[PDB]
């Protein structure tokens, strides 16, 4: 299993209102656990085109996987993942833990930015950060490491911070390392 | 060249541009280290098109130095605020202090010229130059740039190294004309 191999997607919210945004489209990396959180108006198919188009920039997935939310079963994004050879796979009754973390990965992504009401699109890059460089017992690693090299040129200076300074980053970052697993 | 991904960051506004799908500009934002491009399409060469755009990007990480031209979405009191509060330093060029200039500056004019070739439809073109660019051997460096942002002796994400799993007709000759010119 490769990694950009397969995407768990989702969208949380309705959130309050910071600074216009609603929603949270929530990519999850099948093999490195790595998550991408993009701030949304709607969770609309336009949001999740717009938003997969900056993540596809980077490597365009073999599956993505869903529930069968009208953003994701429309023909617009079916035809936008046709487009690029991306295989949809829809949430049923019958097809098969994966999920067991990424519900609670989205229950604490809500209980984080529902408790920053004004302040939560500004600290979504902060969350992003703290989750993806915090400590898996089931993966032995962090998912950055686990996506850029576990022996890799690491772009942080303070592990125990992650190179943030303000209370607001630092409780945060605590929360995060605390109630994750 | 600087230490580490995401010592420096290289930034700047591309267009306008023949409007494709309400988009007019792109912003462009290299990593000093890898050469790694980011590619952003807004609707104005703006402030906080920028601040959106860029809250992506460091979300992966923030970087200590931002250079960039004195442009109106970089000077402004908003992305000064911006700035400052995510711990990044600002570096302008200035009529004292406008190598790897030459690299961004050859590079910002390709682009332009890639995205005017395409007038409705380099929107949705975008994420191929942006993979295309980052996944071409650079005689600079030995490498590719998402080898050395990803991991010299990471795999691949690709099956096919030519073509890069790409199949449709305006997007071979996309990678085939960034393959020339890089
Ligand atoms: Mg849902
Ligand atoms: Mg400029």
């Amino acid at each position: 299993q490769k990694p950009f191999d397969k995407f768990f997607m989702d969208y949380i919210g309705p959130l309050p209102p910071s600074q216009g945004y609603l929603y949270v489209l929530v990519v999850v990396d099948g093999m490195t656990g790595f998550t991408w959180l993009y701030p949304t108006k709607a969770p609309s198919t336009s949001a999740t085109v717009k938003s997969l188009n900056v993540l596809t920039s980077i490597a365009i997935p073999r599956v993505i996987h869903s529930d069968q939310g009208a953003a994701f079963t429309s023909s617009t994004f079916a035809e936008w993942a046709k487009e690029r050879g991306i295989h949809l796979e829809f949430s049923t009754p019958y097809h098969p833990k994966v999920e067991r973390k990424n519900s609670d990965m989205k229950r604490l992504l809500t209980k984080l930015l529902v408790g920053r009401p004004t302040k939560w699109y500004d600290l979504l890059p902060v969350v992003q950060l703290a989750m993806n460089n915090t400590y898996s017992p089931v993966l032995k690693y962090t998912p950055h490491q686990l996506l850029f090299g576990i022996d890799s040129n690491t772009p942080f200076a303070n592990q125990d911070t992650l190179d943030l300074t303000r209370e607001e980053e630092l409780s945060l970052l605590q929360e995060i390392r605390t109630s994750l697993y």
